[PDB]
DNA sequence: CCGACGTCGCATCAGC
DNA sequence: GCTGATGCGA
DNA sequence: GTCGG
């Protein structure tokens, strides 16, 4: 990409002040100015030049002062080779291990991928699928994949009840010739914001999809959202393919466009959208899209018949999911 | 200057 | 058990 | 870390 080496740059800052110091805020700053710079259509010839866009301050552009003259970034060089910090980072790869355990461990002296399978007694159940699935979890899924593990679900919800309507979401949904796991809505029209009509409709599709072998873990699972693991099937002397990351989301059927405007993402892309909203006095979340009061308390959810009309509330004009990988 | 920064589901834990 | 953080995840 | 009032 045309300012590979700035992004690279600064995603790992970001990732250094989420996992390291456990800073939120310079977390999605550092992310919010990556993002911004990865669509800038020009290459980034100073500092000043990637300042004039929004989310780049004084303190990024002096970094990438830096790293347009030499290379490298010494903040990032000291970083490297302290030795917590690099355990941390480590740590953090592994699904369900987050900043806080992450240092916890090294605290315990659990430092390594053989310290965690040594110790595997000492993970609850999230981090011991996360560790079993450590190298799976970090390879892409080519999109002819992604395309044969939808004909799976999609065939599977309807052989439960033909009721319910599966969307892949992520990634997908905006086009991409590789995800890195699958996001799932699910809607039946016996759930809706008036009322759940049906028991066990998140549960009956994820037992399904147990029984023919396609989910093969359970990382969390609630009435409305399940996380887990998935596997395509192989053919005949075939080496197996590798496990992947499966989320699934069951939305009222009503509240489908937020519930899917949430979901097709990026997470980056709602977060602008959402700060967006507030701005121009509005919240949205997964659920509905309501007006703020003078109070700053959310009013009642206005009606939404299409993904645009959230867009038209606040004033942005529509992007298709293709346009909203930020 | 400095308050706000997106919003919420599930797992875990502490306090009663 | 309930309730309210906190952690980690979408 | 950046931004907006
Ligand atoms: N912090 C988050 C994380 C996710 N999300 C939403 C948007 C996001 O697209 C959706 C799926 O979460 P993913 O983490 O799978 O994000 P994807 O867009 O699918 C990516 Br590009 Br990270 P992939 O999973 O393909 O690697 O959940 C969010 O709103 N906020
Ligand atoms: N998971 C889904 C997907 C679509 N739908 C509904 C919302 C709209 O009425 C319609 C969307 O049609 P389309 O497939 O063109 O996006 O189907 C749903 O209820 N649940
Ligand atoms: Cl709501
Ligand atoms: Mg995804
Ligand atoms: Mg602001
Ligand atoms: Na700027
Ligand atoms: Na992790
Ligand atoms: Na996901």
């Amino acid at each position: 990409t045309l300012n590979g080496g700035i992004t690279d740059m600064l995603t790992e800052l970001a990732n250094f002040e989420k996992n390291v110091s456990q800073a939120i805020h310079k977390y999605n700053a550092y992310r919010k100015a990556a993002s911004v710079i990865a669509k800038y259509p020009h290459k980034i010839k100073s500092g000043a030049e990637a300042k004039k866009l929004p989310g780049v301050g004084t303190k990024i552009l002096e970094k990438i002062d830096e790293f347009l003259a030499t290379g490298k970034l010494r903040k990032l060089e000291k970083i490297r080779q302290d030795d917590t910090s690099s355990s941390i980072n480590f740590l953090t790869r592994v699904s369900g291990i987050g900043p806080s355990a992450a240092r916890k461990f090294v605290d315990e002296g659990i430092k390594t991928l053989e310290d965690l399978r040594k110790n595997e007694d000492k993970l609850n159940h999230h981090q011991r699928i996360g560790l079993k699935y450590f190298g799976d979890f970090e390879k892409r899924i080519p999109r002819e994949e992604m395309l044969q593990m939808q004909d799976i679900v999609l065939n599977e919800v309807k052989k439960v009840d033909s009721e319910y309507i599966a969307t892949v979401c992520g990634s997908f949904r905006r086009g991409a010739e590789s995800s890195g796991d699958m996001d799932v809505l699910l809607t039946h029209p016996s759930f809706t914001s008036e009322s759940t009509k049906q028991p066990k409709l998140l549960h009956q599709v994820v037992e399904q999809l147990q029984k023919v072998h396609f989910i093969t873990d359970t990382l969390s699972k609630g009435e409305t959202k399940f996380m887990g693991v998935c596997q395509l099937p192989s053919k005949n002397d075939e080496k197996e393919y590798p496990h992947r990351r499966i989320d699934i989301r069951l939305i009222p059927k009503d509240q489908y466009y937020c519930g899917v405007l949430y979901f097709t993402g990026s997470d980056i892309f709602n977060k602008n959208m959402r700060a967006h909203a507030l701005e121009k006095g509005f919240t949205i979340n997964e659920y509905t899209i309501r007006p703020l009061g003078v109070t700053g308390v959310a009013g009642e959810p206005l009606p939404v018949d299409s993904e645009k009309d959230i867009f038209d509330y606040i004033q942005w004009k529509y992007r298709e999911p293709k346009d909203r990988s930020e």
